[PDB]
C-alpha cells in the first residue's frame, strides 16, 4: 500500500545553467527533483552570468523552459548595483535573494546599507529571501523591521539561529525560515568521514547539540529546503573546494524515514515541503499532481544518486526507509522507480501562471 | 481596477439545513458566501437532527450536494454517547466540533472525561476543532496535550484567550485559532445601539481593550472565519433569543476596509482566508477559480444584505471600503454585481476529491 502526497515543493535549488553545467543543468537537477518527489522548484540566482538584471533573467527563463522537467521560478539576485531597477522584472521572479556572508557566490553586498536599500526599493508584496549565518540573523532581522516588512531565513543550521528566530517570532515579527536536511542528520561526527573537502558546507555542518536544538524546535521550522548545491566530486575534493551538497534525490526519503521513527509527523512534513513553501512564497497549486511513495521499503544511500551530476553525496551509507515510486505532474507519468518519463522543457514557469502572480494593492 | 484574489475559505459556517432553514439553507448560505468572496465554506454540523452519526451525516450530504452553490465540507460533531463510533465516516467529515460551552447546541460534553474519550479515539491525523470560552481554551489545550495532538480554537474574542494561545505556541504546543469579524469590529460600546436580543452571541462581545488586543496580536491568529449563525429577527428579538450573528456578506467587505486603512496588509488577508484554511484542514485547490475585488467603492451596511435569510446584519450602519465585483468557481461565473449565476447543486463536497483526502500512514 502506497501512500499518495501532494506535489512537494522545494524552494531553494541550485541548477547550475547558465555558467556552470558541468555541474548541473536545468534537465538533470529537475530530473533530480521528480525522483526526490518534488514537482516544483525554486532556482537560485548565483549563476554565470548571474541573475541580477533583466536580461540574465530572460536568458535563464528560455533556458528553464527549454530544459526543466519539473515546475518552476526563478529567484532574482541582489547586488551592489541593481537596487531600485528591478521593478519591472520582480513579480515575474520566485523572490529577492540577498547573499549576506562569504558562501559560494560574488554577489556581495559590503554593507548593511546596501541591505537597506533593496528593502526599500524590492515591491513591499513580493518576497525576500536571506542567506544569514550567526549574527548575521539578528542584523537583517534589524533591517526588516527598519523597513516595516518581512523576511525568510535560508538554510538555518545551528542552536543559536534558531532560538534567535524564536524569540522574534514569539514578539510577533514576520519572520519565517527553512532548515536543509543535512543539517538535520550530519554533525562534526561526519567530518572525519566526509573529509575537510567534501564536508565543506555554508552554514558549515554544526555540533549535535545544533542538531538537536533543530529537532527540539521544530515549531519554529516552516519550511524544509535541500540548498541543493551540486559540484562535481573532482571540485569537493581539490585544492579550493567549493562548498555544498546535492540533495535533492535524498530529502524525502531521510525525511520519511524520521517520520516511520516518530521524530515528525505526516502532517509535519506536509506543513514544510508544500503548504508553507506555498504561502511564504505565493506559488500556485498544481493540476492534476501528486507523488506515491512506498513507507516500507529499506535501503542504503549509495556512493551517488542517479540523476544529478554532482555523482557524489554526503549521506552515502545512511540508511534509509522509505521511497518515492511514482510521480504524476500535471496529469502525465512523469517518474516511475528510477525513471523520468517526462522530457526536458514540460516543465514551466509558474509566475507566468494567472494563479502563479502576488496579488498586489492597485 | 479591480484585485484578483484566490477562492477564499470560510472554515466556520452554519447554514441551517436540516432543519431549520427558514434560518437559512445550503442554497440560500452559500450564495451569501459567493456574495461575500467565499468559494468554499465548512458546515458546522448543530442542525437538527445533528451530525453526530453516520446516517444523519449521509443526509446532510446529499442536502449539501443538492443544494449548494459553492463547494463545501461538513463537520462531524461530538456527543455523549459517539466516541469511538465515527472512525468509518471520520475522514469524509472536514473535522470533528467539540461543543464546550453553553452554545445554541444541545450537543453537551458534561465531563473533562468525554474530552479526553474523544481525543483518543478520532484519528489522530484528521482536524478537531473546539468552541472553548476564557478558562475552557486552556483546559482543551490540557487535553490535547495529554493525548499528545494538535487542536484547532474556534472563534476567539478575548485579551485572556488570545494571550493564552500566544502563551502555548511560544512553548511549542501544536495549537491554532480562529477570529471572528464581530469580535474585530464590534465591542460593548455596541450594545445599546444592537440591544440585548440582537447582540446575544457566544462569545458574546469583547470590551474595547479585548478588541484591541486581537489587533494587537494578529501575528497569534491563524484564520478569520465568519462563524455565520443566522437566526431571523423575530427570534432575535424576542423572548429567548439565541446566540449568533449573520455574517457572510459582511466579512470581506469589513476586512478590507481594515486593509485600505492600513491596519493589516493583503497577504495578512490572504493567510488568513486562504492559505491557513487549507493547510489546517487540508483543504483542497479550487481549479479556474478566483475572486475579483474592487477597492474604491464606499458604502454603508444597509439593514440586511440581500442573500442570507436571516434579514438584519449588527453591522447595520458601518461604513466600509470594497465589494466583490465577480466570483468565478470552476470556470463558471458564480456571482456578479449582487446576481449568484450558478444554481443550488452546483457545489461539490471536496472531501470526495482525490486531492481532498487527508492523507494517512497506512
Ligand atoms: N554550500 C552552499 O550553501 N552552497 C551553495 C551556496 C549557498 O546556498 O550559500 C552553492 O550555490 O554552491
Ligand atoms: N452565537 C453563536 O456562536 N451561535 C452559533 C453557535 C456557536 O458557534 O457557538 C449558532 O449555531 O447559532
Ligand atoms: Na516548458
Ligand atoms: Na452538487
Ligand atoms: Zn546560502
Ligand atoms: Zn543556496
Ligand atoms: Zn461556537
Ligand atoms: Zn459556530
Amino acid at each position: 500500500k502506497l501512500v499518495r502526497l501532494p506535489g512537494l515543493i522545494d524552494v531553494h535549488v541550485h541548477l547550475r545553467e547558465p555558467g556552470g553545467t558541468h555541474k548541473e543543468d536545468f534537465a538533470s537537477g529537475t530530473a533530480a527533483a521528480l525522483a526526490g518527489g518534488i514537482t516544483m522548484v525554486c532556482a537560485m540566482p548565483n549563476t554565470r552570468p548571474p541573475i541580477i538584471d533583466a536580461p540574465a533573467l530572460a536568458l535563464a527563463q528560455k533556458l528553464a523552459e527549454a530544459g526543466a522537467r519539473c515546475d518552476f521560478a526563478l529567484f532574482l539576485g541582489a547586488s551592489s548595483e541593481n537596487a531600485g531597477t528591478l521593478g519591472t522584472v520582480a513579480g515575474s521572479a520566485a523572490g529577492l535573494k540577498l547573499y549576506l556572508n562569504e558562501t559560494f557566490s560574488e554577489l556581495r553586498l559590503d554593507s548593511v546599507v546596501q541591505w537597506m536599500e533593496h528593502f526599500e526599493t524590492w515591491p513591499s508584496h513580493l518576497p525576500i529571501v536571506a542567506h544569514a549565518e550567526q549574527q548575521t540573523v539578528a542584523a537583517v532581522l534589524m533591517v526588516a523591521q527598519l523597513t516595516q516588512r518581512s523576511v525568510h531565513i535560508c538554510h538555518v543550521a545551528q542552536k543559536e539561529e534558531i532560538l534567535l528566530i524564536k524569540a522574534a517570532k514569539a514578539r510577533g515579527l514576520p519572520v519565517t525560515c527553512e532548515v536543509a536536511p543535512h543539517h538535520l542528520f550530519l554533525s562534526h561526527d561526519d567530518l572525519e568521514r566526509l573529509g575537510p573537502g567534501k564536508g565543506e558546507v555554508r552554514p558549515e555542518l554544526g555540533s549535535r547539540q545544533d542538531v538537536e536544538a533543530l529537532w527540539e524546535n521544530m515549531a519554529v521550522i516552516d519550511c524544509f529546503a535541500s540548498d541543493h548545491a551540486p559540484h562535481t566530486l573532482e571540485e569537493k575534493c581539490g585544492s579550493r573546494p567549493p562548498p555544498g551538497f546535492p540533495g535533492l534525490e535524498t530529502m524525502l526519503p531521510l525525511l520519511l524515514t524520521a517520520v516511520s521513527e516518530g521524530r515528525l509527523s505526516l502532517d509535519d512534513l506536509l506543513q514544510r515541503l508544500h503548504h508553507n513553501p506555498r504561502r511564504i512564497f505565493h506559488l500556485p497549486p498544481q493540476e492534476d499532481t501528486y507523488v506515491e511513495v512506498d513507507l516500507e521499503h529499506e535501503w542504503t544511500i549509495p556512493s551517488h544518486m542517479p540523476f544529478s551530476k554532482a555523482h557524489w553525496t554526503p549521506f552515502e551509507g545512511q540508511k534509509v526507509k522509505g521511497t518515492v515510486r511514482r510521480v504524476v505532474l500535471r496529469g502525465e507519468v512523469a517518474y516511475i522507480d528510477g525513471q523520468v518519463l517526462v522530457p526536458p522543457g514540460y516543465g514551466q514557469d509558474v509566475r507566468k501562471w494567472p494563479q502563479g502572480a502576488v496579488p498586489q494593492l492597485p
